[PDB]
């Protein structure tokens, strides 16, 4: 038993980091196959930040101008070419290291793991969840975008994520491995605006079973309600409408526990009225949305990888 | 900036993860060179668990009873011995996957990194603190035990910890990779008392650190104290005393943000006295305990590893 923010394994991917360098400007860069994906502000000088045209910029640059660098040993670049926000780097030796993967482009609520780099080399590992206004909350400094954010199953990992920069709010903004920004985000140095930050509630129940499922149960009340009445309380507390599609995703977690999804709907509604009076719900005196169910019956079943 | 409970990159010790099965009993094993560590309770029947006598159980079990299976490879097992809670099984096969190592012996407050694996094979990685009672709080589950629990200082691996068992209050016990338990705890199923369960007060100095410097500044208050003065504080609400060698390993942090040790302790007091008042600190509704000085500076400055 225990519940923890658990990151996937990171070995598949640490053999898959690599450091790019144009001009002064260092970051990371994925090495899958003969290509090396980076975000395209590599190519910005200080100056270019701003406002920069990138089409401009990168006419500018030939491929020996992109320094690849894996370890101590130097890629040789025979192609480069921009995909929406990143670049693709086509180098000379396929990744003796690529695993079986797969690009895709999450959802809001969905969580993944980060391998935070600076330089290509591995700083740490942890758990993010793309939230509804299409931030994350991660743990970045300078260096650190191309960065990327996974999810394995089995043998395959399941790029989803590449870090590119950070909001006023302190929160964090990326695009997929195609280099489409999550929201309406863009790659220049100006003020933008994350929008209203609500709260998954689909993963707050997840977190709610994990709980019962540990023992932790005080929370556990004597009501019901209705998925119109408890989405009356969530529009008040800036939590994500809860839907039937919902309801479908929390049924293994009702099945295993005994405690209908509107029930825990109702357990949740007091919780949100009433706050928690100085309690902990498995080690925590907030309500978390960042476990997904799948990562409640995952982490609550021991789930492994390759 | 942003602060996230970040686990070191899991990699190298994935390398060295075995599977371990005598009997029915399958745990997970660490292959370090020619030798295979892993609990002694593998050794065990259902029946055996409540009170093992593990001398005379390891008298009936030669090397061929102990199947180490490193992916779908046998490897062959060419001697077996106790050390403390441990076995090490000699097998005839260097792990080709050695990274450089070390065994250490860590202290309560320290951290470290967790690569939980069932069959072995990686569930996923975690951080955890020793507690001052010899309890961590994981996630564990059946199939668990010999999962591991290590600190990677550039290209070096410290392993500090082994997993053997979880308490009645759902905390968790290990070895060193020595084979002695952290805390009075034994390796048989018997109701064991974890203790007063202390908070890491200079964790927690750290943390309120490492949230100034992310620009969450609202609990500075206008008031400093003494170390004698804190510590009546501390003593009440079961936080550690706070002694100079603390005050000297929070130098660099005080010294970075400009806020002396003291007028931080008296921050620290008057969030204890007075509660949080429904705000957060770094995202969190409790004061954290699981970040070390060193962690906070590591996190902060991007420090990376081989
Ligand atoms: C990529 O290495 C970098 C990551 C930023 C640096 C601080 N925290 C992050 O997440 N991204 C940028 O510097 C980005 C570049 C533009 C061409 C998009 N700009 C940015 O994020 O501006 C905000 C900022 C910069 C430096 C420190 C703190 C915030
Ligand atoms: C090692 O695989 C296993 C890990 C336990 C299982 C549940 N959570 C854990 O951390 N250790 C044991 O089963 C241990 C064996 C003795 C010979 C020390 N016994 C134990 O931890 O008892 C408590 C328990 C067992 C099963 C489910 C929940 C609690």
């Amino acid at each position: 038993s225990g519940f923890r923010k658990m990151a996937f394994p990171s070995g598949k991917v640490e053999g898959c980091m690599v450091q790019v360098t144009c001009g002064t400007t260092t970051l990371n860069g994925l090495w899958l196959d003969d290509v090396v994906y980076c975000p395209r502000h590599v190519i910005c000088t200080s100056e270019d930040m701003l406002n920069p045209n990138y089409e401009d910029l990168l006419i500018r640059k030939s491929n020996h101008n992109f320094l690849v660098q894996a370890g101590n040993v130097q890629l040789r670049v025979i192609g480069h070419s921009m995909q929406n926000c990143v670049l693709k780097l086509k180098v000379d030796t396929a990744n003796p290291k690529t695993p079986k993967y797969k690009f895709v482009r999450i959802q809001p609520g969905q969580t993944f793991s980060v391998l935070a780099c600076y330089n290509g080399s591995p700083s740490g590992v942890y758990q993010c969840a793309m939230r509804h206004n299409f931030t994350i909350k991660g743990s970045f400094l300078n260096g650190s975008c191309g960065s990327v954010g996974f999810n394995i199953d089995y043998d395959c990992v399941s790029f989803c994520y590449m870090h590119h920069m950070e909001l006023p709010t302190g929160v964090h903004a990326g695009t997929d491995l195609e280099g489409n920004f999550y929201g309406p985000f863009v790659d220049r140095q100006t003020a933008q605006a994350a929008g209203t930050d609500t709260t998954i509630t689909v993963n707050v129940l997840a977190w709610l079973y994990a709980a019962v499922i540990n023992g932790d149960r005080w929370f556990l009340n004597r009501f019901t309600t209705t998925l119109n009445d408890f989405n009356l309380v969530a529009m008040k507390y800036n939590y994500e409408p809860l839907t039937q599609d919902h309801v479908d995703i929390l049924g293994p977690l009702s099945a295993q526990t005994g405690i209908a999804v509107l029930d825990m709907c109702a357990s949740l509604k007091e919780l949100l009225q009433n706050g928690m009076n100085g309690r902990t719900i498995l080690g925590s005196a907030l309500l978390e949305d960042e476990f997904t169910p799948f990562d409640v019956v995952r982490q609550c079943s021991g789930v492994t990888f390759q």
